[PDB]
């Protein structure tokens, strides 16, 4: 079983269970960790055994992630708890108060994240910190509330529920994906720092002061900060996030599949991103893998392990066995009817 | 004031007022209408001056289109009534059932359709006709309801409420967004898609939609192409099978330009978009011959706004229209 560090790659596969071409693939010392999707899952017995043999190929192990945010971001439908799109949370807020919701908020991150361990999922990519301008169809319900406040506070409480299901958190879509129009293209965001400061970056602030594991930057221009989308400025990265933030995670570049690959990929390291997300096009990932320069970054190693999944298999599945646990999932299916 | 058939591309514009570039643009013969953004609009004054302006150009007067469906899709906001997203219509079917809700979306169409015409505007791309699977952010509350017999019904008194602001309606997106995630593969046979989220597109079409946009979308049991590049889904299934029609715009081509439009045309599309790249819509247009379509110049007439300058402004200031404005309001708050 080869020692190799963890790549500065997050690449994909095709179907449920590895081809011999993706086993070779996934031994790249350019790849790091895995995305999956709905393309890859049929059941819960068929995700494990895929899972496991992600992991089996290398160590440290393959980390392996997926969207699961609630609502109609959720990969993993038959035989995982249907989770409420995050606004619901937002609307508890407004009707029984914070701490209802926060309550709430708790619940929901703890089975999102308990579920997915049970099958050797490492991350979920949420909390959407991104706020409800009443602008971004694409966000839309994804959104907790309008109101910075409540965005991080709810925020925080998802993310305390899903260190109870062995799960870091992962923030989006830095720095505010919320403000601009979205239902169809890369759009703009026309407003200036001070504004972003006051509303959408607070929630990232707090977040990250609080041990949010990693951030997906948003595919979105700021043109009073730079021209450059965020996923490519060194402003944003580096100049706002890394030492006026002080962010010490990971940060995903933007999806590079829109020079070539390898130029998508050199750009986006310069910008300051950790890992570079290539899905969908194994065919890239190839191109990009064979004479690659893994860049100086001493912090990988451990911005990969951080998001390593806290608890064993079977110390998950006896907690998922416990009353506490399936009232959980009763009061989260309930949220979601 | 030149007399210029309108051609087969929908261009944009920067921002609040044509620049001469601009004028010289859209008199191009390539070009047919215009699509307004959010970016072009400051309030109802300077629209007006605007929509006019561009209208003046040329004969027959280059149409002029907007995405107001609702909710977090509505270009314009000041000065105009706040619409409700349309699945708030979708929940007061399931709530006050189907007749409450018809009722609604008849007062949602007149109202967008109505404040609207009194700008100069033809048409609204709208309505969303994808069915709510809980899987697509993107169509999230966009979509009516997850039922198509709902979809069905309310999107076809939405029409009947456009109608009466001076809009023929624009259904999308064909065959069907809702089923994808979007946040892309449709993995699903004809058959399923014939069961559910083609229904309203049927429909619409037998009771006299004048216009459709296709997905952006790949269904690869009946095309690996994408839904507005297939001869399969525009020609086999939306003009023989299902009888449609109308015009079909493109998707925004905006990913040569020149071989992205020729697919398209060939596909089937009447107009293509090309949206927020000017660069892109010149260099089409330059040395571009425009594609045999006898059809075309009645489909563009047939979106032109039923009503005028003075009849639109005169039921605005009706008790019944007020009241309309006020219901609707009440559904976005
Ligand atoms: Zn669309
Ligand atoms: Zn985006
Ligand atoms: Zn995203
Ligand atoms: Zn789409």
């Amino acid at each position: 079983v080869p020692h190799i560090p963890r790549g500065p790659v997050m690449a994909d596969i095709a179907a449920f269970r590895l081809t011999e071409e993706e086993k070779q693939r996934l031994l790249d010392p350019a790849i790091g960790g895995i995305i999956l999707f709905r393309r890859n899952f049929q059941n819960i017995e068929q995700l494990k055994t895929l899972t496991a043999e992600i992991k089996a190929l290398r160590t440290p192990e393959l980390i392996i992630a997926v969207d699961h945010e609630g609502g109609r971001v959720q990969r993993f439908i038959e035989g995982f708890t249907r989770l409420p799109a995050m606004n619901v949370l937002g609307q508890i807020w407004d009707k029984d108060g914070a701490s209802a919701a926060e309550t709430a908020a708790g619940q929901v991150g703890r089975v999102l994240a308990t579920e997915l361990s049970a099958c050797g999922i490492d991350l979920s990519f949420t909390p959407v910190l991104d706020l409800d301008w009443g602008n971004c169809a694409v966000i839309g319900n994804r959104s907790f509330h309008r109101n910075p406040e409540a965005v991080a506070r709810l925020a925080l409480a998802l993310q305390k529920g899903l260190a109870k299901g062995g799960m870091k958190s992962c923030g989006k879509h830095f720095p505010g994906h919320g403000f601009v129009e979205g239902d169809s293209v890369l759009p703009e965001d026309g407003r200036s720092l001070d504004e972003l400061e006051a509303a959408d970056l607070a929630p990232f602030r707090i977040m990250s002061r609080e041990g949010m594991a990693a951030v997906m930057p948003a595919h979105v221009v700021y043109p009073q900060v730079d021209t450059k989308p965020a996923g490519f400025s060194e402003i944003w990265l580096k100049q706002i996030l890394r030492r006026d933030i002080g962010f010490k995670g990971v940060i995903f570049s933007d999806d590079l599949t829109m020079g070539g690959i390898k130029e998508r990929a050199r750009i986006s390291f310069e910008a300051g991103c950790d890992i570079v997300l290539v899905c969908n096009r194994p065919d890239l990932v190839d191109e990009l893998r064979d004479g690659f320069t893994i860049p100086d970054n001493q912090d990988l190693a451990g911005r990969w392990q951080y998001m390593e999944n806290s608890l064993g298999h079977e110390a998950v599945q006896a907690v998922m066995q416990t009353m506490g646990f399936q009232a959980a999932q009763a009061f989260v299916a309930g949220l979601a009817s």
